[PDB]
């Protein structure tokens, strides 16, 4: 499954997921891309705020869905 994150630039990650890959493990992708920190992430789908250890298919998360990274 690709999915993309957009930060809080509108920067586009693109990443190759599995459906029960976890957030937490979507963090450490995100880590590895662009030097952010898991624990300053937080991820949004379509509204839903997103916990690290659901998986993608928890959150109907599908082939070329976009989250975001978010403020609290
Ligand atoms: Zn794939
Ligand atoms: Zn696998
Ligand atoms: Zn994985
Ligand atoms: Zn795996």
């Amino acid at each position: 499954m690709q999915i993309f994150v957009k930060t809080l630039t509108g920067k586009t990650i693109t990443l190759e997921v599995e459906p029960s890959d976890t957030i937490e493990n979507v963090k450490a992708k995100i880590q590895d891309k662009e030097g952010i920190p898991p624990d300053q992430q937080r991820l949004i789908f379509a509204g839903k705020q997103l916990e690290d250890g659901r998986t993608l298919s928890d959150y109907n998360i599908q082939k070329e869905s976009t989250l975001h990274l978010v403020l609290r």
